[PDB]
């Protein structure tokens, strides 16, 4: 049966650890593929880790040179969560250096974008079966949330965006059933840039918190019904959700230029006013990684907060996290529970080695009682194969 | 449910990617068996790959020699497409130098192909179990598809050749009923010639592409009824779908002699007088690949073509291709889907190994955006094994 | 249907092998996770093999300082009984470096105790489902059973420790439904000290025998209803249970001080008066094992015995030990059959490695003839990655 | 539903190559079990491979010394038939250096022999689940038939021998249900001997082919019907089935004593007067293998024979060899369809390595057309392990 999507957020008051594969530990020595951009996702019956891989194993030769984003040889794969992504316990999904993935409760819908940077075409795939396609309309990397589409009703909702990384670029919400695209409009977001959403259901709406890569430090949100009307902003916190960003004072609800230039993908949850932010421990580079509560934040400025919870060290490597739901259909619970996961980015550009690639940990949204501390990746570089 | 078999092919304006394995990148440290030949089929709920191993591994002592073409150690094994063949991954489905494989909408029928040159025999299989069995009639190396046999209406056809490679042999049409042969007849075809049928349902008839390998550098092909009753030619457009090849000029409904000699496995789909053509972007060798659309092409000699979308780039290795459909059954379409496959061929004759192998990748024909671009091998030899 | 638990013990008079998988030999060349504290537990349809992994695979540097008990990487993980624990074969239960599990008929319960020495927090899930928490009450290492939980009329009980190892803590007592805390008790038990509780179900109760680390060379045990009313004492017999010991003797119904400090986790069945005892050969380190018949050794202080049967020489290698029960549900029997497990610990303290890792075997409780032997690790250390 | 057993066996005029998995050659890089004594039997619906491990994989050290017959590390496991024996797709069934195992169309009976050899016990699991124990009742060796029990109207039927394997020993005929022993019978046969039983269903009644070790170059026989009313025999052919053997002539009912010491594993079919003979082509070594149709074989002493098809050439590795039938159940006949396996054996004694191992080939007897041949192994001894 279809996912109803619409009850409200569960209310949250810490984060227990859910999963840690530890695939660069175990790629040391097993067969396990280099990836990037990994996410979770679940159906009524399981969970599942999507992650971008490069066509190469760790520790291999053919990982030399993955710092690169795209190229043929990337494709979307998933295996069980928690345990490591390996060519003998992992799915074939679709070709892709950019890529969505949801279930709507009967089927996987997974969005695959591949081909050239002046033309790429996403393939929309319901079961594992071709039911749609869309190509680039601006000719520039055609990309997309890197993280679960969110489904309401029977319906999966994406963001997609092409041009410009370090300008005004076009931004379009797209409503898709049974791997169909139905409806879809452009947003209407002069000064604003939104790259790899984190989107998530909530009383029959969809919210999704971006990636300003243009100018902006703290992190830019869409919201939108099944109609896809949607509103647009900023998060207003002083407590700067992206990374790299300035030290924590008063914030905006436009795009805070001051070390606006670049980030990483994030998240966040919206409770009324309030938000759960989800970021790096260090504002120049990607270590360390912290939940917060500001019971203020979404609509406020102030750069005050109630709660703190550690998740990865701020000498540890972090990079890209994302939400994910757990909703009534598999909890039993009479809300969406809010989920977060964070890909531990291991070798280039930080480190010694001839490779990139990331594990992950997850977390999920609980009311009983919870602990900080730090998991992180926990191998050794630089590996044989970089020697 | 037997697949019905009695929808037309969907109209296609082009192709969208649909897997790719990576194998020999992957293969380079994990544990992948050598192949050549690989081909996919689709059961009413899910596409597997098939291929035939050598009975050795990547990047091992015993891939040594693997140029050759039969031998006792050859295996037909299936896994779930877009994943590596592996040991640990992989079904074992018959003990073969050549092959075939479909399903009827029950059950999955294998054709395994083994032992002397002399006096091969064929074993059908039906659900896994042993239905039938054809002993060579020329005793000259009785050989098969390399590609899915065709289902209608609970019946599977195929196509099998015993006899010289370089002259007038012999070609049989089966018909299959759980895997138990309900009749035969021997083509009529003085100096035609045929290799490797690429064969797919259309309308309750079977259409076959194959290779002449004695004297034709374009593709000659087999049409029938359930009831056997067939018609044969050649493509006739000026487009020569086979490699080697000369150069695009006026073509012909009889074999062009012309460069005419050798070949490799091909396919092309027929829609009216037209053809949609799937060729290497060399002439000489087994390099590129495109798929072309010539409305006049299947029964006009012309040089002329509406579309051209590149699969493979012209410096990039490339080999087998083959057909392969999704029936309604499948899709939930009201036709029947035209997909293929590219075997990319690396190693012995054209590199400096001890070994040949191949991995694959896949499209499907939408009607939807799509683009070129080129999805090669990517992986670097010699390896380890052939140092 | 969930397990009723309300037959008793079946009468047994010998143990028959069950499983062996000899991790370690294969973990020389295959990829192996290293482990320790390794357990299992039925479901109605199958035994699974549970394990904290230390987030590295044997003979791979990662391996290296695995002497450690506790750290973010360890994860608590399944595969079925007798197959060696793999990432290939491997099922992700819960971020752990102390842990518990058990099927109550309908589905798996899995407690994970993560986080830090001083607020430590056991994650409850319930078919894969976060469904509760608790957090550390003493802040000193919260820790648990490291074998399955007991199961009784839909209600799953566990023991809980926290404080110090070497001195007086706290015990408490947990009833589980769906995963979720019901009720809870703190054991009364001044100048008692429980570890590593081995419980089972019997005739609607649960009985636990567990390690007093203290000052307590004979076993602790506790037994409770459903409604968590409970009595503890430990065991009288003059042969003693753990490890190191002293030689036997008149044995005591309060703790053995002599030899009484450390211990290893063990565990020993109750009919009447009598006690199944499982130990080490060795009074000093964790070499050999052996199950031993004691008609009057529960409540009895002799240092006689009725049957003694050789599970592992006394040169060999052993480890922890833990019981684990097949319901009626599953055997089709009228009463619940005993069965045991042993770890095979190598690597340190005790051997010249960079690592420490133990394989497994199990037995189970028969009537029928059985026999005395020494089933042992069968590695030899050290590893290439020691060298 | 329960195999019904009470057809008889199909006519046979050949034999098709059913399966190979080229597990040494693959092996030498892949991780796979060293193994021997490998069988195939078959479920309603799937065959698969069951063999005794011993505890170690191929191309690493803990494979050395693997010559050895009995260990406490060797382990009865199954994988599905045609695939490598990998501690990846591997089931576990019972700690075992002899076993039995099949299917009576419910579930999988499974029967492994581990302990000492003066005093072995047999574990009867019957889905899983230790149903029954035998201890041996002549205190040499307890062993059974390394290959399927065999199955009729509910109950499974096996052959076990306790004595001297170069002298007169102990052998008894079991029934079983649901892995329960319900009769035994004590064969009386001064003067014969009886190893390593290939027994079938025919008819309701079961037929079984030993090896006498003692002093017959001829195969022994036992047939009995569901009560074990049973009778002996040796197949009177002068085409002599053990290795080794002399060169063929007259035959006898009795045991040829003439190279009569020692022997091998082997199997035949019993048509009225005559006989399917698998059998070596060496008549001193294991080497090379042959099916042979004497059809007054079973009961005449002649060296004629009216069929043979070559299976392994004369100067290739052999091994043990055995009968498996697919039932009525799974194949949709109306007869018993006969099959074999043969393992190929490589190593010690007669190559210069460390260890021992053996690959598998099978056939299935079919009345269309079928062909002799040659599928030997095909690995390059030594590996590099035993440099
Ligand atoms: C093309 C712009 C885009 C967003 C800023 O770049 C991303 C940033 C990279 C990064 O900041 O880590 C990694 C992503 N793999 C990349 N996405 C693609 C499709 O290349
Ligand atoms: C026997 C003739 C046949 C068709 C030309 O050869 C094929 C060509 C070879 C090729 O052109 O690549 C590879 C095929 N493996 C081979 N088929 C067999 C059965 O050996
Ligand atoms: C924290 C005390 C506890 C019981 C004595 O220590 C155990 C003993 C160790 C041992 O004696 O082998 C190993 C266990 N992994 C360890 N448990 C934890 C959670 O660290
Ligand atoms: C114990 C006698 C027995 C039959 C002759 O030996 C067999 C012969 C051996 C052989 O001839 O190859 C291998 C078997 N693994 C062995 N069986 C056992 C249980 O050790
Ligand atoms: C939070 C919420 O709206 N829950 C609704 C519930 O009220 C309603 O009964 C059901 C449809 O019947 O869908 C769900
Ligand atoms: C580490 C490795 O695989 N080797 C090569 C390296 O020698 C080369 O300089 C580089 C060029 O891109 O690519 C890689
Ligand atoms: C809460 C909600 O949106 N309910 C919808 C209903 O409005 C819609 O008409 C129907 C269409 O299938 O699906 C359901
Ligand atoms: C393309 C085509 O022939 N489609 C047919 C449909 O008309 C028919 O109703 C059905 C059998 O009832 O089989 C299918
Ligand atoms: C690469 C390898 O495996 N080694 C051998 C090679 O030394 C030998 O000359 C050849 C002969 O066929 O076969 C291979
Ligand atoms: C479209 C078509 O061929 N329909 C066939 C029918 O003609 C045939 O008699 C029957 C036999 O099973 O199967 C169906
Ligand atoms: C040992 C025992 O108490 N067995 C009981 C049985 O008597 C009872 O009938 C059943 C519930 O009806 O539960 C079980
Ligand atoms: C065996 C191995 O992996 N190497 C290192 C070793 O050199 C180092 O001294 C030690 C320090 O903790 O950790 C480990
Ligand atoms: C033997 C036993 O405890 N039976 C219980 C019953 O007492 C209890 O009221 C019920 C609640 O679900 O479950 C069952
Ligand atoms: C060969 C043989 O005896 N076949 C029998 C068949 O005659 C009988 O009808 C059935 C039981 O009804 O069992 C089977
Ligand atoms: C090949 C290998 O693993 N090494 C040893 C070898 O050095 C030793 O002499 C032998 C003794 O049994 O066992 C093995
Ligand atoms: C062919 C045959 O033996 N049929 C048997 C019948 O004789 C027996 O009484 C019954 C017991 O379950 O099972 C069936
Ligand atoms: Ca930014
Ligand atoms: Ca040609
Ligand atoms: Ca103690
Ligand atoms: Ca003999």
């Amino acid at each position: 049966v279809k996912l109803a999507g619409n009850s409200s957020l569960c209310p949250v008051s810490g984060w227990a650890i859910y999963s840690k594969d530890n695939s660069i530990r175990i790629g040391s020595k097993g067969d396990v593929f280099v990836i990037r951009e990994p996410f979770i996702s679940c159906s009524p019956l399981e969970c599942r880790t999507f992650f971008l891989t490069q066509g190469a194993l760790l520790n291999d030769k053919h990982s030399n040179g993955t710092i690169k984003d795209r190229s043929p040889y990337r494709t979307l794969m998933s295996c069980p969560i928690g345990e490591v992504p390996s060519p003998y316990n992992s799915r074939f999904e679709s070709v892709a250096w950019s890529a969505s993935a949801c279930h709507d409760g009967i089927n996987w819908l997974t969005i695959g974008i591949s081909g050239p940077d002046n033309g790429a075409v996403a393939v929309l795939k319901y079961n594992g079966i071709i039911t749609d396609t869309i190509k680039s309309w601006r000719n520039n990397r055609l990309r997309t949330q890197e993280s679960e589409c969110a489904c309401v009703n029977g319906s999966c909702f994406t963001v997609m965006t092409d041009g410009p990384s370090d300008g005004q670029a076009s931004y379009k919400i797209f409503r898709i059933e049974k791997g169909k695209i139905v409806k879809s409009v452009e947003m209407n977001a002069p000064n604003y840039h939104y790259e790899e959403c984190s989107c998530y259901p909530d009383s029959s709406e969809i919210t999704c918190v971006c990636r300003d890569n243009w100018h902006g430090s703290n992190r830019p949100w869409v919201s939108f019904n099944q109609n896809l009307e949607y509103q647009i902003g900023y998060i207003c916190s002083g407590i700067f959700g992206d990374n790299p960003r300035p030290n924590d004072k008063t914030g905006s609800c436009g795009p805070v230029s001051s070390n606006g230039a670049n980030g990483v993908k994030g998240f966040s949850f919206k409770y009324g006013n309030g938000v759960w932010i989800g970021r790096t421990k260090s504002i120049s580079s990607r270590n360390g990684f912290e939940m917060i509560w500001d019971p203020n934040g979404w609509t406020g400025t102030d750069n005050d907060f109630s709660i703190k919870q550690d998740i990865v060290g701020i000498n540890e490597w972090s990079g890209y996290s994302g939400s994910f739901v757990q909703h009534p259909e598999l909890t039993g619970l009479d809300c969406i529970r809010p989920c977060f996961w964070v890909e531990l980015i291991r070798g280039r550009p930080k480190e010694n080695t001839i490779w990139t690639s990331g594990s992950s940990i997850s977390f999920c949204g609980v009311n009983s009682d919870t602990v900080g501390w730090s998991w992180p990746d926990g191998a050794e570089l630089p590996f044989t194969i970089d020697k």
